[PDB]
């Protein structure tokens, strides 16, 4: 409830700057940029709106192949690419690199998806998603119209994004939040758990201090973020389920191998 400016709170503020710089340098599109585009104030940015099949095809001009599938495999590709960016960002979290290599992989392997939907929310609004780094905007209604199986793989994301963007976190907050998610000792298969929690503990303190200074008006964002952290795991779960329905239903369409390795160890 009360804070003093001590050497410990100073490092927590330093850690914040650090993860923030790594963040900006690890991800192409930040929430600041994303929201600017969605509110239309960017000059160089004005996404081509894909809101139907006709706009979809003419949109492919400005940057087994049925659309429902074509679009589905596009997401899995962006996902592995996203994985690589998350990984690069993870390596910049202090201590992460000193953990047993095996745990570093277990950590990413299990939390990359929780991070993927947290950051996807930055690119989402009640109307749709920004695709191809702000070059396109794909309408939410257009995604639900897709073929029987692929018409719901995105809807859960959207529902989450809306509730989530409600908290109005800025990239300052996300940089640390994402770090907390990664370094979770709950992950099955870790060798030495204590060192991981030690890092998370300190990350959680830094996050709370961040939220007090950055959101003077919000009474309890911290408690709310801790909750969003749980319903994130639920979304991943539901994602894996519906994802298995696509496997044993829709064939003549392949799931990227790197992703299937992660899905194997997910429930």
């Amino acid at each position: 409830a009360v804070h003093y400016l001590n050497p410990e709170s100073a490092d927590l503020r330093a850690l914040a700057k650090h993860l923030y710089d790594s963040y900006i340098k690890s991800f192409p599109l930040t929430k600041a940029k994303a929201r600017a585009i969605l509110t239309g104030k960017t000059t160089d940015k004005s996404p081509f709106v894909i809101y139907d099949m006709n706009s979809l095809m003419m949109g492919e001009d400005k940057i087994s192949k049925e659309v429902a599938i074509r679009i589905f495999q596009g997401c899995q590709f962006r996902s592995v690419e996203a994985v690589q960016e998350i990984t690069e960002y993870a390596k910049s979290i202090p201590g992460f690199v000193n953990l047993d290599l095996n745990d570093q992989v277990t950590l990413l392997k299990y939390g990359v998806h929780e991070i993927i939907y947290t950051m996807l929310a930055s690119l989402m609004n009640k109307d749709g998603v920004l695709i191809s780094e702000g070059q396109g905007f794909m309408t939410r209604e257009f995604l639900k119209s897709l073929r029987k199986p692929f018409g719901d793989f995105m809807e859960p994301k959207f529902e989450f994004a809306v509730k989530f963007n409600a908290l109005e976190l800025d990239d300052s907050d996300l940089a640390i939040f994402i770090a907390v998610i990664i370094l979770s000792g709950d992950r099955p298969g870790l060798l030495n758990v204590k060192p991981i929690e030690d890092i998370q503990d300190n990350l959680l303190q830094a996050l709370e201090l961040q939220l007090k200074l950055n959101h003077p008006e919000s009474s309890q964002l911290f408690a709310k973020l801790l909750q969003k952290m749980t319903d994130l795991r639920q979304i991943v779960t539901e994602h894996v389920q519906l994802l298995q329905v696509i496997k044993k239903t829709e064939t003549d369409m392949s799931l990227h191998p790197l992703l299937q390795e992660i899905y194997k160890d997910l429930y």
